[PDB]
């Protein structure tokens, strides 16, 4: 067989430019091809065979005999336009997680085969921030057309391996192979196993629903939560690091948190493993940084000093303290992490309220509406792969003043660090002033890293899935037999 048929959640926009939710990024991942691509320890060529340069600036040199699905040669015209269309079109948050702001310099020389990419101001994460699936190269058909790209194949618009070939809306997406692609990315990673020539994306309803369907042979793969594990062989589960959740508090002038003892207080009540427990029935990992050991730097030095439990010194601190407790309902089954977080609170003597609610209403309120809000655990997506986007919660100007700093919080210490990062030389600089930004982060109690989730695979026999380097929007599906 050379079919898999993969369970996933309907698109939100089959568009690259508009791409929010995790189908999003998965479907544009088969269409349009990243210049470069997460691997073990860093990205490897994908449609840039090399690049030179540095925070500063960086000059990818296109690989030779790329071409859209129509068969035009992607030149490096090709890609600055697309990349240019990505700044002017992509949403400001991810623009700014890719090029550090709104208004890079992107400019192709097609005799030399190089995009010269210059940020407004150094901006380490570039790099980085081109594997992310929705930097994928929008061929011209698709520029000219970037409301079609939100609901299928605009003919000629793919760079990827995959046309979609097929569409039932929020039912099924059937993307094909191109006979004339050969522009495979160059993996250190070796993986076992055919390319599928068909992945029929196949959309499930609710978690429950794809279990039953991958034990029944309606789906080759799709995602279970950790209550469905022992339905299945050890052999049919692959799992793998995916969001990674983080305490964020309102510590602007006038509320309760922002006294750094109160903050220091729910760290005291708030028990790691017991919330592991709760949230992930222990599939998930510990973490004491904003990432996994395969996130960029995470395991680079300093180790921050997580605050020991101390219920009692909790409970003198927080004994009447008023808490808007907000929460997502993707922290744990049924938002089961921010109970147990209402709980722990509520032991420790605080008059605590919990709005539990589903992810687009918490995000509207935490980025929306900041001052709505207390406390929360933030559910990360860092499709980056860096520790930026962490850091980035709690370091330069607030939400309030058209900043990203969601807490409000000032940290001189880790303002500076923010700042020496970005502007890094090397990517060693990088990661030890990202490593230092997390310890003071930690030490100042502005967070507690909790834990990464796990992404559980389950599949059936003579079918593969790897997601490598910590990736979450490069599921690389394999037939074996």
């Amino acid at each position: 067989t050379s079919t898999v048929r993969v369970g996933f959640d309907t698109p939100q926009s089959l568009s690259p430019f508009n791409a929010l939710a995790l189908p999003d990024y998965q479907t544009a991942r088969l269409s349009y091809d990243t210049l470069v691509r997460r691997d073990a320890g860093g990205v490897v060529p994908g449609l840039a065979a090399s690049w030179t340069g540095d925070a500063a600036q960086l000059t990818f040199t296109i690989r030779d005999g790329a071409t859209c699905s129509d068969g035009t040669e992607i030149t490096p015209t090709v890609v600055a336009d697309s990349l240019s269309a990505f700044a002017k079109n992509a949403g400001p948050s991810t623009v700014v997680d890719t090029f550090g702001g709104l208004n890079p310099a992107i400019t192709a020389d097609d005799a030399a085969g190089t995009v010269m990419i210059t940020p407004e101001a150094p901006w380490a994460d570039l790099l980085a921030a081109l594997s992310v699936a929705s930097t994928g190269i929008v061929c011209p058909a698709g520029l000219a057309n970037l409301d079609g790209l939100n609901t299928g194949s605009v003919e000629g618009a793919e760079s990827g391996p995959y046309v979609l070939s097929e569409v039932e809306p929020g039912v099924r997406y059937t993307y094909e192979l191109r006979d004339d692609y050969d522009s495979w990315p160059e993996w250190e990673t070796t993986l076992e196993g055919e390319i599928p020539k068909t992945i029929e994306y196949t959309v499930v309803k609710d978690p429950s629903a794809s279990a039953n369907q991958i034990l029944s042979g309606q789906l080759d793969l799709g995602r279970i939560m950790p209550d469905s594990r022992s339905r299945f062989s050890d052999s049919q589960l692959v799992s793998n690091p995916f969001g990674n959740f983080y305490l964020v508090f309102n510590e602007r002038e006038g509320a309760v948190f922002a006294d750094e003892k109160n903050r220091e207080a729910v760290a005291q009540v708030l028990d790691r493993d017991a919330f592991d427990q709760t949230t992930t029935d222990g599939t998930g990992e510990l973490t004491d940084t904003f990432g996994s050991k395969a996130t960029q730097c995470a395991t680079a030095a300093p180790r921050p000093a997580l605050t020991a439990l101390d219920e009692s010194a909790a409970a003198e601190t927080l004994a009447g303290v008023k808490i808007r407790l907000l929460g997502a309902q993707v922290v744990g089954a049924a938002g089961a992490g921010n109970t147990y977080l209402e709980a722990a609170l509520r032991e420790a003597g605080a008059d605590v309220t919990l709005e539990n609610v589903d992810i687009g209403t918490w995000a509207g309120r935490v980025f929306g509406q900041p001052e709505s809000y207390d406390l929360t655990v933030f559910p990360d997506l860092n499709f980056t792969g860096t520790l930026t986007s962490g850091i980035s919660r709690f370091t330069g100007p607030d939400l309030l003043q058209n900043g990203g700093n969601i807490s409000g919080a000032v940290s001189e210490t880790a303002n500076a660090l923010a700042q020496q990062a970005r502007t890094a030389t090397t990517p060693e600089q990088k990661c030890a002033a990202d490593a230092e930004a997390v310890a003071a982060l930690v030490a100042e109690h502005h967070t507690v890293p909790l834990l990464v989730e796990s992404f559980i695979y389950a599949k059936r026999d003579g079918f593969s899935v790897t997601m490598l380097g910590g990736s979450l929007d490069d599921h690389l599906f394999r037939i074996t037999k």
